[PDB]
């Protein structure tokens, strides 16, 4: 237990999103799937595999994060980032102890390291923009 490791899953939960463009194979199995692939240093994320039956019976209420931001298309924008920002959306809702405006610091970082450079600091604003939604607590 070191609090240098806050399960990678969440993040890397983008990559198995980016999958599913591509390999447009089931969804909730297939995303958490690539956790347990190729030895992500063994950790059970059989559990998260249930969150992205969320997203496939909930993407549009993912959607009402994304309304303010939309940016043309959701498809154009940074696959990989544009599923970051995605899964940040429900970060929001199922927020164990954390605020609304702290999960918008991860949306670069989300969109920097997790997707491409030059358009990172656009991505935090849609997390700033989009977190004010799941939950209306305005802090």
């Amino acid at each position: 237990m070191k609090p240098a490791a806050r399960r990678r899953a969440r993040e890397c939960a983008v990559q198995a999103l980016y999958s599913w463009q591509l390999s447009q194979n089931d969804i909730a199995d297939v995303e958490y799937q690539f956790l347990a692939e190729q030895d992500v240093k063994d950790v059970d994320v059989l559990y998260f595999r249930e969150l992205l039956a969320g997203v496939a019976t909930n993407t549009a209420y993912l959607d009402g994060l994304m309304k303010p931001y939309l940016s043309r298309l959701l498809e154009e924008l940074g696959q990989v980032e544009k599923a970051v920002l995605r899964i940040a959306l429900y970060e929001l809702s199922k927020r164990s102890d954390v605020p609304y405006k702290v999960a918008i610091n991860e949306a670069i970082e989300l969109a920097k390291s997790f997707g491409a450079e030059d358009s990172h600091k656009f991505v935090n604003g849609v997390l700033d923009k989009a977190a004010p939604v799941i939950r209306p607590n305005k802090k």
